[PDB]
DNA sequence: GCCATGGCTAGTA
DNA sequence: CTACTAGCCATGG
């Protein structure tokens, strides 16, 4: 299976996802059938374009916290987009981002 | 071939 | 609960 190809069966899945509900990078990676692949899949996520009309917020490792993603400082941005979306969301003093995730984890 | 570098994850202290 | 190691694997220099 060539990259773009995974690549599309991706993004397909993203817009699976349910408003509120939200997956992991390690969860999408065995989805579409390629469970040794998440680091991929955080690589997908980069590679989109801004104003995309995907949830690509929807997505985080399976701490469930927020990654750190550097080059976008505004990492943040993904924080507010799920405000947006009824989420209550804390920190540690370790001051990262945190949340049940059972409760919102998208369970297909 | 080499390394290093990521929006990762799971195990084990 | 954090904290650290090992594997993991595409992409680019």
């Amino acid at each position: 299976m060539r990259m773009d190809e995974f690549y599309t069966k991706v993004y397909d899945a993203v817009c699976e996802i349910p408003y509120g509900k939200v997956s992991t990078y390690g969860e999408i990676a065995r989805y579409v059938g390629m469970p040794s692949y998440a680091r991929q899949v955080g690589q997908a996520m980069k590679h989109l374009h801004p104003e995309t009309h995907v949830p690509w917020h929807r997505v985080i490792n399976s701490r469930g916290t927020i990654s750190k993603r550097d080059i976008s400082a505004g990492e943040q941005r993904q924080k507010d987009r799920l405000e947006e979306e009824g989420v209550e969301i804390y920190q540690t003093s370790l001051g990262e981002y945190k949340l049940n995730l059972p409760e919102y984890m998208w369970k297909p």
